[PDB]
């Protein structure tokens, strides 16, 4: 298994919100992972090949393979874990789980969980454009969405913190109903009862962009 | 080209000084590149798939392809670039030429000289055992060997400053002797005159190890 990323969260941050990369380059190297839209319009959830693009008014919808994103880690999962919960079980409990059976934090993990969720909040980040807001101001004045007694699906990944610079360090988990007409990125949830599968990932490629953007970015 | 990192920099300062990778390991990912032994017993220079090691005493030897590494940096070298130089360039001014043509810090450069050098200094870490001295300290202590009016080969890498945490930032540079006996880690130099040849490299593979001593370091 391989985490492959393209492109780096510090040229993300700097204001590098286009890329060429498109859903179907994504797919090539993976069947399952997170990232974020050309513009930031929102954020990508990707589990079994299945894309879907997840945008700031709680919607979900179908991502198209022509679409193009800036940033992304995507992989082939292969998960070497399953735990079944039937008795609720909050993200947090949920990530002493998985600590605990992968207990360095010099190693990846994937994580997907099928199930219901008591609660799922989630705030994405909407479509912006230049010369761009701070994010943190930007998030500031995203509403929060609240899924209330949901069957679906989490799919997230937990960075080492000695990738602080590169990627999001700790967990990143990203949230779809079972209709898939909703979710988003998490900020916190929990599981009634289902099902959480997971694996160790123990490389990573890097894969930088040669738009004028980014080559010229400061990090 | 693909830049194959074996473990991580971080990891090898905090004292994981060996790993179960072989120079036949590392030969598999490139023809190119350098990195550690175990017990930090020097470091080594490859190319064309040619693998030497520099110990502290200035010498070099044909490395054994069942020897053992805690940390590399290996690419099959695929050079976009070549500039010829009849009169003497300094290190830093061949930076410059380097720098003119690969402008962007953001991507990873692969450099290659072979001439003669008025001068190439080293410093080589000798082979250390536990518990481990401050590698400030044993630097310290490490004599420079002094190469005068040597033909030989210089083998480098351009890493940039987003990447500080995982590897070298800069240039890392190493020097062989043209008859293979002499050598080590760069600290400066002249190039007299000769051929240098270099590539812009996009993407980063990091392999991190399962041994103990890497998983349960801190980070
Ligand atoms: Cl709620
Ligand atoms: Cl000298
Ligand atoms: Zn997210
Ligand atoms: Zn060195």
């Amino acid at each position: 298994s391989v985490l492959y990323q393209t492109s780096l969260m510090s040229a993300l941050l700097s204001g590098v919100y286009e890329g060429s990369t498109t859903i179907a380059d994504l797919l090539k190297h993976g069947d399952f992972g997170l990232g974020t839209f050309n513009e930031l319009d929102g954020e990508l959830i990707a589990f079994s090949s299945q894309v879907y693009q997840l945008r700031a008014d709680g919607s979900a919808r179908n991502a198209q393979p022509e679409q193009k994103t800036p940033f992304a880690v995507m992989t082939w999962f292969q998960p070497q874990y399953r735990k079944t919960f039937d008795h609720p079980v909050s993200r947090q409990q949920l990530h002493e789980v998985i600590d605990q059976q992968i207990p360095s934090d010099n190693l990846f993990c994937a994580l997907r969980i099928d199930g219901h969720f008591r609660h799922a909040h989630t705030r994405t980040v909407p479509r912006q454009t230049p010369p761009y807001r701070a994010m943190t101001d930007v998030l500031d004045d995203q509403p929060v969405f609240r899924f209330n007694q949901r069957e679906g699906v989490l799919v997230g990944f937990r960075t080492p913190q000695h990738m602080q610079g590169i990627n999001v360090a700790g967990y990143h988990e990203h949230f779809i109903t079972d209709d898939r007409k909703g979710g988003g990125h998490l900020l916190d949830y929990q599981l009634d009862h289902g099902v959480l599968t997971f694996g160790e990932i123990h490389k990573l490629m890097i894969d930088l962009p040669a738009d004028s953007a980014f080559l010229q970015a400061n990090l």
